[PDB]
């Protein structure tokens, strides 16, 4: 058994080795397309950030101060890695460390807290209020002097505030970048520089194309119109800054906050109060304008004041201090008199008051002229939204639109506010977040803290106005007891790492690695199917192999190739960086079991087909298609049960994926994929874990196997035998001889005996139906008997069978030899396989190979060897084994006599000792072989002995050959003949020739030794040339045993021509399934496929209202911090939060959203702990630096996508409660709530992260009661009292504008900043959680101040955001997306509709590769009526098929092709693509020669052409630049139109281009009327690809249209002929050669040699030929398929090179390939024929069933022709050869494969056609068939004729004399006759010679000489039979090859 596996396993390694060509691509591809791969991974890095704090982003109800700090110090969202200031229990400014605040607190912390700089400040006040009134001291202000002095001493400004304020003080500093660099530190105080803004990379989300493909298209630019009504300056302004690139995108960002507009729609009075009550922050800032403003009056009058006054007399004093009061000034002077002279000014010199106050002058001024033109009258009314929005579009276009406030409850007579008051805010969708929406798809792994793009609802302007209007509907409703500010405070975000790969590591891994190996799965399953097309598996098998060890070879030898291939690949993985954290020995165990999953189905596969070609074409394909599924089950894996998982795990691809998914995912989070974490889910509960996906696969394999196993065993090919579903005649026998097989006794349902002999090589004859194959099926092994015994040299096959199969080889009748293996490998291997060892294999395998002949191609290819060879080597591996008993079947079936010769000289040689038993159709073959032929019929064995013992046991007589020079007459022959021997009758007579025929019964020896003498001596005096005697052939004895009408031509012929071809098209289409399936089928599922994956996107309107309120994101997790519990106020605003009206709206008393219902709470429970963390947290005292243990980041070769970090962090889990809203809160109160977040968002996340698909963060945010900004200690009225003294004693009156501001100064302080505000923490990653939380913490504030006399379960503000309508660009944009899907629809059409004439294709290439079309051609079809009735055919068919496909189309109801001015286009646009595609293929038909092959190029060639010729011109029309882009795509345009793919891609995209644009203009109404067939749109394309199809056409028929020496010496017949014909030519030679030569191109050696012959009408001029001479290519020139090169070869007349209809007309031919289609039936085929060949169609019945009847073949009439068998496919092309009774009739090996009784048949058939007097010409190898029916051979040796003339002529002179048998009665007795042969005969060679009969070769013509010796001495001689007989034709034959040679 093992000896089994060794030697298959050798062969298919020789044979993989040998193939040399797969095995390069097998280990080259995978490893190009993981290169690809790598370079993948390469082009993407990964983005690692550190911890990421945020400051709190300030809003307008906290006051206009820190607002404003806000927006512009968090420009950026700096994101520190320390935690900010912002995020501690109890505070909330974040900026103590700007030079301003350190500067304010050093001035505190010496004046303000100074023990008596507060008392010397009164004193100064106190004095200067008396000498204005008239109108002891110093020490004090020397004692404050000091306290100035470390004032400045302190080091904020010695530095600080002196060495950056004065950078810019010198010239002109630089305008944006360092300036900005200032004011940010003197602003805001901000550690590690700035920080770094975290970016956004998640282009694919948000549906923003630009970013990826690199459009610089942003926004049109607005409407410029100068007259604002504003001053002239700043439209000078906005002239500047709307046009430089620079200040661009800033300026188009910030001008609808500084100038736009707020328009509200109910205008009602209430609504009227609610937007005065929301107006305080533009009061703020017009009322510090108005101050700035006002300073321009106030500063002139300072001015004079400070020149005009008597402080003018006061300097002048000061002055004169000197000469009054030195003392004082010398005891603090020059500083005060420097001072004094900038008093005085008049100076040229810098440093004194006049340059101060020019600065402040020039400051104020511009900051004024600056701030002169803000907008702070922002709000307009209107009536509805109808108004609302048509101004708001005019205002847009402009950008000067900020929102639109919508009221939906209040009518324009309400005046008292309802308790639940709602609103919306209306705004451009450049603005705010889209509203359909809720979270990115896919999750990135970042906090989505990039400004410009996360952020859109704080820059965009919502945020701020949904807190002005929500304080004033608050500050409406209720009283103004207190007022308390909102910041808002982005939760911190743990270190993360962004792995852009993971991604394309996900979907393409399975897919590379299943592209990996779709040419290996075709190679084996072709390989496996291959080996059992051509029967060699049954060879194995009956040899003795079991079927298990072919099934496990061939597994063996695909898992080496593979696993190498494995090894390879992972190393490449592993080393290549594409996986950084994984055991490569469990990816390689993956892949092996991958690998095995896929040999196996390919064992399943190869099991459906039977052909080579179409296994490899086909499984490729299928294993593509089984992959498949796994993208469907890629995006629902969040509704895949674990059950339905593993369900579907079935198919091998599938699960690979499923294995994959966790394999990248366990490389993401860092551990990577290890002994240890395998098996186990990565996620929670998954019960779905790689080591089981392994064990899948694995279980996936074994059922492949057993199901092929099984489904093989059961349907085995046409070839196996499938299992049930359940699983005085006879010559005296010597007895010298041995028995060999001595069956005896036999019986099935036969009934006979017979016993074979040792060395004898037995024929064995039937008829094939009544034994001679069941008979030789049990005499192997094959079948056993019923109540029989077949001896077998002593072993029965019933007892033994491991013996007899080991001692009886067999022959198939066809050869058994594999590919790619040298004839040494094959004869070793069937040495080995039969049972001997491997040294005596060699030993047996040399010796048999000397005696063969093949020794001087010991090495060669066994394709390379000739058929004639390739037999020989055949029958010689049939003898190896020492096998004592061989059975042959039909040896030398179809070789050329050399070779037959050969193979016999073989059998002679291996005849000693073996019971050779052959079993042949020829009957030459067993007569000149076989030493005794047994012949059975009717299951009797009739006769069996030695053939001279048949031939005179019931042989007829000797029959008599005559041959004459026409010019013989016939009478005399006969007298003499008859005279001599008055028996004798004329048998036949033909042309030239003469039979007779003469008893052997009464034998009257004397009369035939005197007729012998009389012919010989006489011999020419009569018309005779030669003569000779045959004995009665075999073939005879084995038989005993068992006027034309009218032709139409003209124009009549052509219409025949056209109906005929039509009709065989249509008849053969209407009955064959493939076609139908790939005709039918095949597109309208492809269509139906498109358009279904085409409407699953719905059609887009405009954006969708959304209200706002946390509960979208279903279930969540919500904290708070009751913070600083000593205000009243606050404590019922936690209340209010927390039980009395709930979170936010959810469980309002009158009622909310009804999808939302709320029921019953939890009584404040506290989760349970582990007693780990409290031992960890009481044995170690953690500072309040670090409060819980520090957990890890991602350190180096360790990099995870979020830290895994121990238990314990974070605290204690902190006391629960799920609320009536049904959201678990927590409660933070005495807590890092910043720590606590980041070291628990991870694990939160991870227990739910599976599939990172519209993943759930369980917390989205929460709110932080209590948070205190310090305010300073000034109250307004003392503040403006003071200013008010000041300007009283400096001589200032101010005026209008100056009391105008400086009157409600109160207000505006305490609007400036507010106190005791909250904090709302909120998480971003979910879009609308910023806004709906502020509503949450607004609607608490109202509920929290209520009179407490109204309940406060009652009052809320609910918010509702929806955008405007969509303008020209946006909808442009939106559409984009739907041209997009609309053209993937199309491409999938156009492939769809091309799956349409490859059909066409296929069918026009199989019947090329036979002679089929070539037989037409021959039968009277013009090239181009064949080519038009094909394309009018073609074009009938696509149309029925385009009807379909558009039938299809109409049921899906699409607008953009089914309207009813858009069909029409549709309908032209399909069937002018197949009536242009169609003779584009048309050409294709010559490259291919195989089916299966041509329709895969095809298919691929047209889909890709037509992805590439729409594609590149759409997405190149998608793009805007000029430079490479427009120029050449329309330059690409125009030369893309001569495919004609191309122009159907473009017609249907230009249909839904214009459909969308149509509705585009109908949404906002207008009318686009543009049909279809406009020239510019659609008609070109028409026009274009019209043409395109009549030229293509045109080419296909022109392509089908294009692409001396002397006399050497001769015999005598050759050059009479030549004579004959050169000189006197004949009137009447039907076929006349004349110097027909033809040599091939570039061989320079003649194919033929100038032949010269002419047949006249009935003479069978058989033309033989020796192999290689050119038979074949003299007959493919007479007909037409090979151009001839000089002479010229007339028929009838007509020559052949100028005019050949006639010639075609005028003949009938016959292919020795069978040409027939394998549909049409039977009958059909004559049908055809005859109307082809122009006979009328009244009488077609007539002339179909006379060549029906003629060659029998009656029952098999009408049947389809792929039934038949050989015999009757070569009568049904014979009986079409004579369909028309044409004067020629050029037949070509008539009769192959046929038995007798149906070769005679058709033989006789054949003489009639030749008595009746009409010329053929035959070629065969069967010489007995020439000799049976030709009457004029000539053979062909070299390119000429070297022998002609009558088969008795051509073997007298070149053959042998007569062959003389004979049998003794006992062996002794033999040796006597010899001597006396060698006396009389001195020429004499015998022969052979065997046991009492010897056979005498005597070359001696005079035969009359041997009768009469032989008849006077029969006597003493002891002679009882012999026979006389003559040299066959085949001998003659053989002579010349071997003298060739
Ligand atoms: C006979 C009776 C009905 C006939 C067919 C009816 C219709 C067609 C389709 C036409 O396009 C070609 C001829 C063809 C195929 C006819 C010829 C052969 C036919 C089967
Ligand atoms: C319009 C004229 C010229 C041509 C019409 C051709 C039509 C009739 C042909 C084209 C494809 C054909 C089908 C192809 C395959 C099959 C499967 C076979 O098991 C039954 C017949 C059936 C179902 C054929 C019915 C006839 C059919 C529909
Ligand atoms: C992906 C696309 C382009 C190709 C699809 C797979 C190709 C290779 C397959 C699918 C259908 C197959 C054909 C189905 C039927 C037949 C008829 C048969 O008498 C010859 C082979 C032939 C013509 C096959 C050739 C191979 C084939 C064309
Ligand atoms: C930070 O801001 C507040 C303001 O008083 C306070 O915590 C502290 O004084 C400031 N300075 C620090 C913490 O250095």
């Amino acid at each position: 058994f093992v000896r089994q596996i060794q030697l298959l396993l050798w062969k298919n390694w020789t044979l993989r080795k040998r193939q040399k060509i797969r095995f390069v691509v097998e280990l080259v591809w995978p490893l190009s397309l993981f290169l690809v791969l790598i370079w993948l991974r390469n082009a993407n890095p990964l983005y690692s950030h550190h911890e990421c704090h945020f400051p709190n982003k300030a809003m307008p109800s906290a006051g206009m101060l820190p607002w404003l700090q806000g927006i512009f110090c968090n420009v950026n969202n700096p994101c520190f890695q320390s935690p900010t200031p912002g995020e501690s229990p109890g505070i909330v400014s974040n900026y103590n460390n700007s030079i301003l605040a350190r500067v304010y607190r050093d001035f505190q912390e010496l004046l303000m807290n100074a023990p008596e700089s507060q008392h010397l400040g009164r004193i100064w006040t106190e004095l200067h209020i008396l000498s204005q009134f008239m109108d002891s001291w110093g020490g004090i202000l020397s004692d404050m002097s000091p306290r100035i002095q470390e004032f400045i001493h302190r080091p904020s400004m010695q530095d600080l505030l002196w060495v950056t304020r004065p950078l810019m003080q010198n010239g002109g500093p630089e305008t944006f970048t360092k300036l900005m660099g200032i004011l940010s530190d003197l602003l805001c105080g901000y550690p590690e520089g700035g920080g770094s803004r975290v970016l956004s990379f998640n282009w694919y989300e948000d549906n923003n194309y630009k970013a990826f493909l690199g459009i610089d298209s942003t926004r049109k630019d607005p409407i410029y119109s100068y007259d604002r009504r504003t001053t002239s300056f700043c439209n000078a302004l906005i002239q500047s800054l709307e046009s430089n690139p620079l200040t661009k995108i800033a300026w188009r960002a910030a001008k609808p906050l500084l100038m736009g507009k707020i328009l509200y729609t109910p205008d009602s009075p209430a609504a009227r109060r609610i937007l005065k009550n929301a107006n305080s922050t533009f009061e703020e800032l017009e009322h510090v304008r108005k101050l700035v403003k006002a300073w321009e009056e106030v500063g002139p009058q300072i001015w004079y004041f400070f020149d005009n006054s008597t402080q003018m007399n006061m300097i002048r004093d000061t002055l004169g201090n000197p000469t009054v009061k030195d003392f004082l000034n010398r005891q603090l002077i020059t500083a005060e008199a420097i001072l004094n002279f900038l008093y005085k000014g008049p100076r040229e010199s810098q440093f004194d008051w006049r340059d101060i106050f020019n600065i402040t002058d020039r400051t104020l001024r511009l900051v004024n002229q600056y701030l002169e033109c803000l907008v702070l009258d922002k709000f307009e009314s209107y009536n509805d939204e109808t108004q609302l929005t048509q101004r708001a579009l005019s205002l847009l276009e402009e950008n000067m639109f900020w929102a639109g406030v919508v009221f939906p409850d209040m009518y324009p007579w309400t005046s008292s506010l309802p308790p639940h008051v709602k609103y919306k805010i209306r705004m451009d969708i450049d603005v705010v977040e889209k509203t359909n929406k809720i979270k990115d798809r896919y999750w990135d792994s970042g906090p989505r803290a990039d400004p410009v793009e996360d952020f859109r609802y704080i820059w965009g302007g919502f945020a701020y106005l949904q807190d002005m209007v929500e304080q004033g509907i608050t500050r409406s409703q209720v009283q103004a007891e207190a007022p308390v500010g909102i910041y808002l405070q982005q939760m911190p975000y743990p270190c993360f790492v962004d792995d852009s790969f993971m991604i394309i590591l996900n979907r393409c891994f399975p897919i590379f690695m299943v592209l990996a190996w779709i040419y290996s799965v075709s190679m084996t399953v072709k390989s496996i199917v291959l080996e059992k097309e051509l029967r060699l598996k049954e060879t194995l098998k009956n040899q003795g192999v079991s079927n298990a060890v072919i099934w496990c070879t061939w597994f063996l030898d695909s898992f080496s190739i593979m696993s190498m291939s494995i090894f390879l690949l992972t190393i490449f993985i592993m080393h290549g960086r594409i996986l950084h954290y994984s055991d490569p020995f469990i990816l390689f165990l993956f892949l092996l079991a991958f690998s095995t999953a896929t040999i196996m189905l390919c064992f399943l596969l190869s099991t459906f087909f039977s052909k080579a070609s179409l296994a490899a074409a086909c499984s490729g394909v299928i294993y593509f298609t089984l992959y498949l599924p796994h993208i469907l089950c890629f995006a629902w894996q969040d509704r895949m049960t674990a059950e339905l998982k593993k369900a579907v795990s079935l198919l091998s691809p599938v699960a690979f994926g499923f294995g994959t998914e966790y394999l990248v995912r366990f490389e993401e989070q860092g551990l990577g994929l290890q002994w240890s974490n395998i098996g186990n889910s990565p996620t929670e509960g998954d019960e779905f874990s790689f080591l089981l996906s392994m064990q899948m696969m694995l279980l996936d394999a074994a059922v492949y196997g057993l199901l092929a196993w099984y489904l093989d065993q059961v349907f085995p090919g046409d070839y196996g035998t499938p299992l049930p579903w359940y699983f005085s005649f006879f010559e005296r026998e010597h007895p010298g001889w041995v028995p060999g097989v001595c069956v005896k006794n036999l019986v099935k349902i036969d009934r006979l005996n017979i016993t074979f002999y040792e060395n004898q090589i037995t024929a064995f004859l039937g008829h094939n139906g009544a034994g001679k194959t069941t008979t030789l099926s049990i005499l192997t092994g094959l079948l056993p008997p019923t109540s029989g015994t077949v001896l077998v040299g002593g072993r029965d096959i019933e007892t033994s069978l491991d013996a007899v199969r080991q001692s009886l080889g067999m022959c198939p009748q066809h050869n058994i030899l594999f590919h790619h293996l040298t004839v040494a490998e094959h004869m070793l291997f069937y040495a080995q396989l039969k049972g001997k060892s491997q040294e005596e294999a060699q030993l047996e395998m040399e010796a048999m190979l000397e005696d063969t002949g093949l020794h001087h191609k010991r090495n060669e290819e066994a394709q390379d060897l000739s058929g004639g060879m390739q037999r020989k080597l055949s029958v010689a591996i049939a003898f190896v084994g020492d096998a004592k008993v061989v059975i042959l079947d039909e040896p030398t079936s179809g070789v050329d006599p050399y070779s037959r010769r050969s193979i016999w000289d073989l059998l002679l040689k291996y005849r000693s000792g073996r019971t050779i038993i052959m079993s042949t159709h020829h009957m030459d073959e067993a007569d000149l072989l076989g030493d005794r032929i047994a012949i059975i019929a009717q299951g009797r064995l009739y006769c069996s002995g030695t053939p001279l013992f048949l031939k005179n046991c019931f042989g007829t007589g000797l029959y008599l050959t005559l041959v004459r020079k026409l010019d013989g007459d016939v009478n005399e022959l006969m007298d003499v003949v008859l005279h001599h021997v008055p028996e004798a009758k004329l048998v036949e007579c033909i042309g030239q020739e003469l039979i007779f025929l003469l008893p052997n019964k009464n034998f009257k020896h004397r009369a035939y030794a005197s007729l012998f003498r009389e012919l010989e001596e006489t011999l020419a005096d009569l018309g005779l040339s030669s003569f000779g005697i045959s004995d009665t052939p075999l073939e005879e004895i084995f038989l005993k045993v068992t006027p034309g009408p009218q032709l139409n031509t003209g124009t009549q012929l052509v219409l025949q021509h056209v109906q005929a071809l039509l009709v065989k098209r249509f008849q053969h289409t209407i009955r064959s399934h493939k076609d139908f399936l790939a005709q039918i089928v095949l597109p309208a599922t492809f269509v139906f496929l498109a358009l279904m994956l085409s409407i699953v996107i719905p059609p887009f309107g405009e954006y969708p209202a959304l209200t706002l309120h946390p509960w979208i994101y279903g279930q969540q997790y919500t904290f708070f911090s009751m913070d600083e519990p000593g205000s009243e106020q606050f404590t019922v605003l936690a209340d209010v939060l927390l039980n009395k009206p709930g979170f936010g709206n959810r469980c309002l008393k009158e009622g909310w959203l009804p999808e939302y219902p709320c029921g019953n709470s939890t009584p404040w429970k506290t989760p349970s702990v582990s007693p780990n963390i409290t031992q960890l947290f009481q044995k170690q005292k953690w500072t309040q630096v670090n409060p819980s243990p520090s957990c890890r980041c991602s350190t180096r070769e360790k990099l995870t996508m979020l830290p895994e970090c121990p238990e314990g962090a974070g605290g204690l889990p902190p006391p629960q409660r799920t609320q009536r809203s049904t959201e678990i809160l927590q409660d933070l109160t005495d807590r890092n709530i910043s720590d606590f977040l980041v070291k628990t968002y991870p694990a939160l996340i991870r227990s739910s992260l599976k599939s990172k698909f519209w993943v759930n963060e369980q917390r989205y945010g929460g709110i932080s009661i209590g948070g205190k900004l310090p305010v300073v200690p000034i109250t307004g009225e003392a503040l403006v009292g003071f200013l008010s003294d000041l300007g009283r004693i400096m001589n200032v009156s101010g005026g209008p504008i100056t009391r105008e501001a400086s009157k409600e100064i109160p207000d505006f302080l305490k609007h400036l900043e507010t106190e005791d505000n909250i904090k709302v923490w909120f998480n971003n990653k979910g879009w609308h959680a910023l806004v709906s939380f502020l509503n949450v913490a607004h609607n608490a504030i109202l509920r929290a101040s209520l009179p407490k006399d109204r309940s406060p379960e009652e009052y809320g503000i609910t918010v509702i955001s929806q955008p405007l309508n969509l303008t020209k660009e946006q909808l442009s944009e939106i559409t984009v997306l739907t041209t997009s899907v609309d053209a993937v629809v199309a491409i999938c059409v156009i492939f769809s509709m091309s799956f349409v004439p490859a059909s066409f294709v296929l069918y026009l290439i199989q019947e090329r590769v036979n002679k089929s079309k070539h037989l037409q051609f021959i039968s009277g079809v013009s090239p181009t009526t064949y080519w038009v009735t094909n394309f009018l055919w073609d074009i009938m068919n696509y149309s029925v098929s385009a009807g379909l496909v558009v039938g299809i189309f109409i049921g899906f109801q699409k607008k953009a092709y089914t309207s009813p001015e858009n069909l029409p286009a549709l309908v032209a646009l399909l069937l002018l693509y197949g009536w242009a595609v169609i003779p584009m293929m048309y050409p294709a038909s010559f490259l291919f020669d195989v089916p299966s092959t041509a329709y895969v190029a095809l298919s691929c060639a047209n889909l890709f052409i037509g992805i590439n010729s729409s594609a590149i011109t759409f997405i190149l029309e998608l793009f805007e630049n000029n430079r490479t882009l427009l120029r050449f795509n329309a330059v690409l345009r125009k030369l893309l139109i001569v495919f004609p793919h191309f122009c159907l891609g473009r017609g249907l995209i230009d249909l839904a281009l214009s459909q969308a644009v149509t509705d585009v203009y109908a949404r906002f109404g207008e009318e686009h009327s543009a049909n279809p067939f406009h020239w510019d749109l659609i008609g070109k394309n028409l026009f274009a690809m019209v043409v395109e199809g009549v030229v293509y056409f045109l080419l296909t028929l022109l392509v089908q249209r294009h692409f001396k020496e002397p006399i050497v010496d001769e015999d005598d017949d050759v050059a009479e002929e030549r004579q004959r014909i050169i000189t006197g030519g004949n009137k009447t030679d039907i076929l006349r050669l004349h110097e027909l030569t033809k040599i091939y191109p570039g061989t320079s050696s003649p194919a033929v040699d100038r032949l010269c012959v002419g047949v006249r009408p009935g003479e069978c001029f058989g033309l033989l030929g020796v192999n290689g001479a050119g038979k074949t290519t003299t007959f493919k020139m007479l007909t037409g398929d090979t151009t001839v090169t000089s002479g010229d070869a007339t028929v009838a007349g007509k020559s052949i090179l100028t005019n050949i209809s006639e010639v075609h007309q005028n003949m009938g031919y016959c292919p020795q390939f069978d040409a027939i289609d394998e549909l049409l039936t039977g009958r059909e085929h004559l049908y055809l024929y005859a109307r082809l060949r122009g006979v009328p169609a009244e009488e077609i019945e007539k002339v179909a069933n006379w060549s029906i009847k003629s060659l029998g073949l009656t029952v098999y009439a009408d049947c389809l022709a792929g039934t038949y068998s050989g015999g009757n496919k070569r009568k049904l092309s014979t009986a079409i050869a004579l369909i028309g009774c044409p004067p020629l009739v050029l037949l070509d090996e008539p009769t192959t494969g046929m038995d007798p009784q149906a070769r005679r048949m058709l033989w006789n058939v054949i003489v009639s056609i030749i008595r009746e007097g009409r010329a053929v010409v035959l070629t065969s190898h069967s010489m007995e068939e020439c000799e049976a029916l030709c009457t004029r051979l000539a053979i062909m040796v070299k390119g000429a004729f070297r022998c002609m003339g009558t088969i008795q002529h051509l073997k007298s002179k070149f053959g042998d004399g007569y062959i003389v048998t004979m049998k003794i009665k006992l062996l002794p007795d033999l040796n006597p006759v010899e001597q006396f042969f060698q006396g009389n005969f001195p020429g004499s060679v015998q022969r052979e010679r065997h046991y009492n009969m010897l056979q005498f070769q005597v070359s001696s013509s005079s035969l009359a000489r041997i009768f009469q010796l032989l008849l006077s001495h029969k006597d003493s001689l002891l002679i009882e039979e012999y026979s006389v007989t003559q040299t066959t034709l085949d001998q003659v034959f053989v002579n010349f090859a071997k003298q060739q040679t």
